[PDB]
């Protein structure tokens, strides 16, 4: 509850940047398996992937300030993040969030 | 009733037009797969490969009671043509001819 309005500024910032982050290195791995695609199991296991990450990435970046906290505490968790980043957020939200990414 | 022989020139004429389809779609898959930009492109890929997944698997269903159906959607989709079918009794040949043409 209670979001400044710089808050919400470096908040878009925090979100578009690991979001381009993950997109981008999902750019990268769809590009590199299209060379060690030969047999057509290969391509299943590629239709798998886009499921299970399409599921992800549709449901993970919720920008919605109720949830934003947990939002941010698992890109923490999985590298796409850092506190660092969140830099300008208030005190009580960068100590919740970091608790959060080790839970 | 399917003849010793009419099941082999059967399996042929099923892979054949199988590996063809398949080749093919490894090279789209492939082709795609690289020029790739935006995300927007890996959701269209996805949809694309979840379409033939569907399809593939329920159009190569080797069932000889409806064997004579598959083979003709096949013929109606250029991975097949009757002139393949040849070794198939004359009265198979006209009845799969005929569902080509629906």
């Amino acid at each position: 509850v209670s979001w400044s309005d710089l808050e919400q500024e470096v908040a878009q910032a925090a979100f578009q940047k690991a979001y381009e982050r993950e997109i981008n290195a999902l750019i990268q791995d769809v590009r590199d398996n299209a060379v060690q695609i030969s047999e057509l199991e290969d391509i299943w296991r590629l239709h798998n992937f886009l499921s299970a990450k399409r599921h992800e990435i549709d449901g993970k970046y919720d920008y919605n300030y109720s949830v934003l906290v947990f939002v941010f505490a698992t890109l923490i968790k999985q590298g796409w993040l850092h506190l660092d980043e969140l830099k300008g957020l208030d005190q009580d939200k960068l100590t919740k969030i970091g608790s959060l990414s080790r839970m």
